[PDB]
């Protein structure tokens, strides 16, 4: 209720797959994935880290993640709902297409 | 007592570790180290033969 979580700090570092946690909701494309918390061999991993005002650091959990290259399955950045077929375009001044 | 082991020759090997174990005595500059003997995630290891 009252957030003793404030002083505690539990996030995410950088492991040994070939890409990042954060980015994968840009427009990355894959053929199929199948995310898991448990051990699968051949596997990469995102291990998780937790510490107390940056001290002392620890290392708690992970998350394991398969994949395979393709084009079929691709991050989207947000649900947008409604539209029938995805696509944005914006003009006139500086994007990042 | 009687050293038995005059035989046996129990030493260790190199691992996939981007360094070498009796190098570390040697000027090496680190941040945090924390060594185990039990399985943690994201760490690299010694075999021992
Ligand atoms: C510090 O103590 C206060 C009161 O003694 C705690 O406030 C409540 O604690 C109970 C039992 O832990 C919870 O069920 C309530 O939800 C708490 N109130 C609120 C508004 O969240 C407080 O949690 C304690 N701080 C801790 C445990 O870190
Ligand atoms: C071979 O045998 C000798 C004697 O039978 C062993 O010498 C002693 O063995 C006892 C029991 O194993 C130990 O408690 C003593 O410490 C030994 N003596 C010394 C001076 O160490 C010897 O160890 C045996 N060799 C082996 C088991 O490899
Ligand atoms: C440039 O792009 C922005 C998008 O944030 C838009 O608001 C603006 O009208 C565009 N044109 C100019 C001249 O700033």
């Amino acid at each position: 209720g009252s957030p003793g979580d404030s002083s505690w700090h539990i996030y995410l570092k950088s492991g040994t797959c070939p890409f990042s946690f954060s980015k994968l909701n840009n427009f990355q494309k894959f053929k199929t994935i199948c995310f898991s918390t448990v051990e699968v061999p051949g596997s990469c991993n995102f291990p998780l880290e937790a510490t107390w005002h940056y001290t002392s650091y620890t290392i708690v959990g992970a998350l394991y993640v398969t994949w395979s290259e393709g084009n079929s399955i691709t991050g989207v950045p947000y649900p947008v709902s409604g539209i029938r077929e995805f696509s944005n375009l914006v003009l006139n001044n500086c994007t990042k297409y």
